[PDB]
RNA sequence: GGACAUACAUAAAGACCAGGC
């Protein structure tokens, strides 16, 4: 429901326009919800028709109708970032997240390069990395951008895959690598229900023979696993042991609160005012 | 991965009988 967009709303106040692609149903924008920011410089878009369609990102109707209106509502030049948090209930099949959200991953990065500006950023939630295809996918936005990273902010769960790429200033002449993962859509789009898929974006002897991303890659995944283990175990112990908490969890809020600039008050709705008062 | 039924209301009706001015 756009919480990450109320922050960059609230935060920039009016001075800044959203756009927003989502999923109708349950998890479709609650802009009602947005008591800190201003719901109104915002603007939901869920592809095909406009705001009669479905929000598919997977479905390439919904990108191209979205990818149309933002470059229009952007002076032809497109957004100076895209925030993507995509993820879905893999209840049970947790060890298969990568693999079942990978459609989603690959539509994302292709929204990046669809309508991200020349030296424009892009955030994208994902989880492991371990197959070739993710990592095929990375190496495809590190040769898009002068700058990515894999991060695990402290905001999110210690013990769960999830992670963020972070892409620092668009290049010129990525066209072709859009185009590129267009026509793999399209193909992962016929493959749905089918024994095949599409398993490989960038070939295993391109991406280990930058040997410097490959090193980073390795020691990025041998990094997560690592902490994810020691806090895997955890809360496997903080099961067993009900006795055992966090002592710090007040006094590291506080810091952490005041460190991003993010003021310490509750979740208020605003208060009504009547238009004579305000 | 909350109420004073402040509903004063038991008044059968109907009948005969007795008395009052």
């Amino acid at each position: 429901p756009g919480g990450f967009s109320e922050y960059v709303l609230w935060r920039k106040k009016w001075h800044a326009k959203g756009f927003g692609m989502t999923l109708k149903g349950p998890n479709d924008f609650k802009l009602e919800d947005f008591y800190s920011a201003s719901s109104e410089l915002f603007e939901p878009y869920y592809g095909e028709g406009g705001i009669d369609g479905d929000g598919d990102i997977t479905r390439p109707e919904n990108i191209s109708a979205f990818r149309n209106f933002v470059l229009d509502n952007t002076d032809r030049k497109g957004v100076h970032f895209l925030m993507a948090d995509g993820g879905f209930s893999v209840e049970g099949q947790e060890n298969l997240q990568e693999i079942l959200s990978k459609q989603l991953l690959l539509c994302q990065f292709l929204m990046a390069l669809s309508i991200v500006r020349t030296g424009g950023h892009f955030i994208c939630k994902t989880f492991d990395l371990f197959t070739p295809f993710s990592v095929g996918l990375v190496y495809l936005l590190y040769c898009c951008f002068e700058r990515v990273c894999l991060f695990k902010p402290i905001t999110s769960r210690p013990a769960n895959s999830e992670r963020y790429v972070v892409c620092k200033g668009l290049k010129v002449g990525i066209d072709d690598v859009r185009d590129y993962l267009f026509a793999v859509n399209i193909k992962l789009n016929q493959l749905r229900n089918t024994d095949s898929d599409v398993n490989l974006v960038v070939p295993l002897e391109v991406i280990k023979g930058d040997h410097e991303f490959t090193d980073y890659m390795i020691r990025s995944n041998e990094s997560h696993c690592s902490l994810q283990i020691k806090a895997l175990a955890k809360i496997h112990a903080f099961v067993q042991d009900t006795t055992l908490s966090e002592p710090r969890q007040a006094e590291i809020r506080k810091e952490c609160l005041r460190l991003w600039g993010i003021p310490d008050q509750a979740r208020v709705a605003p208060s009504s005012s009547d238009p004579k008062s305000k």
